[PDB]
This record gives C-alpha cells, structure tokens and sequence, in this order.
C-alpha cells in the first residue's frame, strides 16, 4: 500500500503536455524510475529536449511524437503510435490544456469551443483508444485537474466548465470499470497552484496566492496513480482535501448502485 | 420570501425542450400565470399543440421557432427572434437535451461532442445571446440539470459530463455577474427522477427507483427562478439536498475571492 519507484520500472507510460511544467517533471520522474516514455505537445524542440534529458535519467527508452490536441485524429492516432513503439501500455497521464486568461467571462463563445475540445474532448478521444491496452495490463490513467474542477472562482469559466465535463466523464468511467470488473484504475488528480511559468504568469496581478513546487507535484500524481486511488489532491492547505472531497456525494454515490438491474454489469 | 404566481404575469419567458415533458409543463405553468412566452423544440408539429394549448390556458401570447440545438447559428438567432417577438426577455428557461440511452460507456467521438455541444454549448450560446436583453430587465436564468450533474452514476457519462460542465460555466458567471453588481440571476435546477414519458422508457429494466411528478417539477423550476435562489434541489428524498449541496465546496468559494485584485472588476 506503500509507493515503491521498482512499481515503474519497465512500466509504458505516455505523458501529454511533456514539454513543459508538470509534465515535463513527471517525464523525468518516470526516467529516472526506469520507465518506457513517449512524451507529446506542440513544440518538436522542446519535446527533443525533454527526451535527450529522459534518456540521460535512466529512461528505458523515450520517444516524442508532435502535435496539436485541438485535432481529434493526432489525438487518437498518437495513442496507436505511442503504443506500437513501446508494445503495450501501462499508464496514461492526460496533462495537457489549451492557452487560458484569465478574464471576466464575456462574449467569449469561440474560447468555450476550443477549451471543451482541446481539455476535454482529446482526453475522451485518448482514453478510448488506450482503453484495450489498460485492460491487457490492467493498466491506469492519471486524470490532471484542478481546484476548479472541483468549486467555482470568477475569471475561468471555460477552463472551470472543462475541468468539471472531466471529473463528471472520468467518475462515471471509474465506477463503470469497477462495477464490470474491469482492472483498470482512473486518478482524478485536483492540483492547487503549481510554481510553473504558465500559472505564475497567467495570475500576475489578478490572484496573489502561494504555489506548490511543481517536483514534489509531479511525483505524487505518478505515486497516487501507480497506487489506483480515486482522487490525488495536491495544495499547500491540509483543508483543501476536505473542504472539496465531497463526502455526501461519496455517500449518494455508494447507494445510487442499490437502483440499478445487477446484469447489466 | 414567498413565490406570487402574480410575480410572473406580464412577463417574457423562453422556455426550450418545449415540445414534451417538464418543458411542456413549464409552458402550461407560465401560461396559467398570463406570461409571453416563445416556445422551441425540434417538432413544428408538437410545438404547435403546446402553443394552441399555451394560449387557451391564458398566455398574454404565445410563439414557437422550430429548430435543432445542435446547431450554434439556430440557438444564438432563436434569442434574437423571441427577443423580437415579446420586445424583450425576463426569464430565460434553458431545458433541452439530446436523446439520451443508458448504456456503458461505448460511444465515438463524434456522438460525444454532439451531446456537449446540445446540452453544454448551445446553453452557453443563448445564455450569452440573451445577456443584453436580461440585464436590461434585471432577468433571470434557468439551467435545468440532475443528480447526475452533481455525482455519478453509471450508464450515462456523456450526459453527466455536460451536466457537470453547466455547473463549472454557470457558476462561474453566477460570482462573476455578482462581484460586478450585475443583477441578473442564474438558477442551477438539480433534478431527481421525474415521470415524463422519456425517462421512465429509458430506465426501463435498468434503474428501478421512484421519480418525481412532471407538474409540479416544473413549478418549483419556475418559483425558485423567479425568486433568484442560486440552486434548487427537486427529488422525493430530503437527504438529496443534504448530501449533494457540497457545504465545503460554499465555504471555499466564499474565502476565494479574498485572494482577487478588487481593480479586475
Ligand atoms: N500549474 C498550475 O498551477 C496548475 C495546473 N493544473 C493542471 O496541470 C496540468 C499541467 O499544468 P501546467 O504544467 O501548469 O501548464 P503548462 O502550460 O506548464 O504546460 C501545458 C502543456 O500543454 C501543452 N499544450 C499546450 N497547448 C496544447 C495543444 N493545443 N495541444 C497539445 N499540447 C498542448 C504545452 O506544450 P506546447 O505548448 O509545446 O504544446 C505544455 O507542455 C493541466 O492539466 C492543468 O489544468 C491544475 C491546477 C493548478
Ligand atoms: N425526466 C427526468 O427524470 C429528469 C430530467 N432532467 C432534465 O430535465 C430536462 C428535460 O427532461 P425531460 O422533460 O424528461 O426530457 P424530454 O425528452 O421529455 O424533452 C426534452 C425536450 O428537448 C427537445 N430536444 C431534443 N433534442 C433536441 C435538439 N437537438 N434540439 C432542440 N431540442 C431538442 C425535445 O423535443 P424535440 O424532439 O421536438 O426536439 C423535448 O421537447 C433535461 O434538461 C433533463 O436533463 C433532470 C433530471 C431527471
Ligand atoms: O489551482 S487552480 O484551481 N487551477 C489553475 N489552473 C491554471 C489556469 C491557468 C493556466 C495554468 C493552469 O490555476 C489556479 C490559479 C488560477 C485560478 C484557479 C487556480
Ligand atoms: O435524475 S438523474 O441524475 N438524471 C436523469 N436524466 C434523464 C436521462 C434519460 C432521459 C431524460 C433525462 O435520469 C435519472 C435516471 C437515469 C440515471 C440518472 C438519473
């Protein structure tokens, strides 16, 4: 029950939006567990370096694959790829975003679009094709969120409505594996703010609030997925698990399986 | 405060997902109260029963726009033309969902984004479409959700997913139009099982669970909107508000705003 680094040794692992920030800790994390990676984003170069450092850190093998996940078909297809060259999988890590500012929400259809898409749909896209593989090893997917993807704060609301459509998909995903017998486990991980440029520069005088450091983030997403727990929840307060935990719905969630036809699972 | 039906008469309300269940109801409510209201739904033909029906029942007038809320353009001019049709808007009542099976999750891209863009997206759409005209009147929002939309439960993860996402936007904007003294208010109605003919079809033989009366459903939408209460929690247990409210989620989105630069707004 306790996280041991040999739980990701040889393991296949794909991390998305490795280039930078989280992902890019995580990459490095896994390298130096001993783990296969293929690491996607935007940015080629930035992607080559990510792999060069992984290989140095004691990667198994790493590999990068470049591309938007505004695109459905590079979504999907990456996933196909990512699997042909490590022969298998064993954990998937849905970390990418879409660029989002923060601004009052106003007449602002086109961003909603392309977030819901880009944060939501592409991890729809993803889970599914990886699906088949999971179950063959019985496999894991880490879920990346975020506070508000659990409560609600001004300036974000198509990042927030994205975040929300995830947990309401992914929990109902989790039971359903559950339920079927199906070992597959799905980690919702609700991240406080973490110390990257992205978040640091995105809150520059808007928000002032302390950040967690993105290392120590990195390593407890990876340790709470390989684990199979539900939820992984990350921030500098010990009230933040509690205060968004949600233990009556935890409890209506228990009885709700009491209404349904057994055989149909 | 108590809810006047004589709060409503007069009034300019649009109520969508018309042409049947707890929207027809709503129409027939609004109508007994002696409000305009401009009906949609997909059928021209059903809606034309519920408008004959509408204006017998004591509607100060009563229109319909047949159309498909798949589509973006038809949403987005549907607000223009019953804006035009009443010479303004009170109330709007945001009802519409896609055709909806139990079933574990087995549905392609393409079915996944067709339910996020009719329950999520064209909600966001006319939401935004009608703002003008609801800041105007100091109007209000009615966002139809379920149980669903605030916990889990298997067979349905697209719906839940757009549930989820209505709660994230649209209580977003809810603070966002509060710290702006913007006096327009928006009702997230969480509803149980209700008796209309659609969802007692769809559960059966796979949900086995008492649902809620269609009339009086829609009348407790109707009352908690016009009386501006941020959620209402209509199901036959009492425990459901309890144990769904989230009183932790309240308390964090409370202390949040403490950490926002005043001068953003
Ligand atoms: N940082 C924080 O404070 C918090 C972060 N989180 C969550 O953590 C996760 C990662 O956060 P963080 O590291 O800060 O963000 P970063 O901006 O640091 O990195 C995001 C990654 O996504 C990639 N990316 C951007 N746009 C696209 C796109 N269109 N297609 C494909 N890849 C894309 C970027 O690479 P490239 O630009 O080359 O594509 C980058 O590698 C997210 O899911 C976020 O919601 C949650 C709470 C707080
Ligand atoms: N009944 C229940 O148990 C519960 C219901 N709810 C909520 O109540 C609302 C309505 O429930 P209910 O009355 O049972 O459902 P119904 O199927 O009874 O009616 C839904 C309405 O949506 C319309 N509609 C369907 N597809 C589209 C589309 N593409 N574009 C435009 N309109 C469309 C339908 O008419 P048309 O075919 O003519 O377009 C119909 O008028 C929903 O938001 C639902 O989530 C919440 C919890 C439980
Ligand atoms: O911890 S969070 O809930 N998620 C985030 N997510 C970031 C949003 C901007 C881009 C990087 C991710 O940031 C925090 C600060 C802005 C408001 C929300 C909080
Ligand atoms: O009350 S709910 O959470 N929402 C709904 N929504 C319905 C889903 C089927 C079509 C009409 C709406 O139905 C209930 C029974 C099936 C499972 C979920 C619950």
């Amino acid at each position: 029950e306790e996280f041991r680094p040999e739980m990701l040794q040889g393991k296949k692992v794909i991390v998305t939006g490795a280039s930078k920030g989280i992902g890019r800790e995580m990459a490095y994390h896994l390298s130096k567990m001993g783990a296969h990676v293929v690491l996607t984003a935007r940015s080629e170069e930035g992607l080559q370096k990510v792999v060069s450092r992984c290989l140095e850190l004691g990667a198994a093998s790493a590999h990068y694959i470049a591309g938007t996940m505004e695109d459905m078909t590079f979504a999907e297809q990456f996933i196909v790829k990512a699997g042909k060259l490590m022969g298998g999988l064993d954990m998937l890590i849905l970390n990418h975003i879409t660029q989002t500012s923060l601004s009052l929400f106003h007449d602002d259809i086109h961003s909603v679009r392309r977030v819901m898409e880009v944060n939501f749909l592409s991890y729809v896209v993803m889970s599914t094709a990886a699906l088949p593989m999971l179950k063959q090893s019985n496999g894991s997917i880490a879920v990346i969120s975020s506070l508000a993807g659990k409560m609600t704060q001004p300036m974000i609301a198509p990042y927030s409505a994205s975040k929300f459509a995830l947990d309401g998909f992914f929990s109902t995903i989790r039971t359903e594996l559950y339920i079927t017998k199906v070992n597959v486990s799905i980690t919702l991980c609700v991240l406080g703010l973490i110390d990257t440029e992205t978040a640091m520069k995105e809150i520059s005088g808007i928000i002032n609030a302390q950040a967690s450091p993105k290392e120590e983030c990195a390593l407890e997403i990876i340790k709470g997925t390989a684990l199979r727990k539900s939820e992984v929840y990350y921030d500098k307060s010990p009230l933040t698990p509690i205060l968004l935990g949600n233990p009556g719905r935890k409890i209506m969630e228990f009885f709700s399986l009491r209404y349904y036809n057994k055989d149909m699972f």
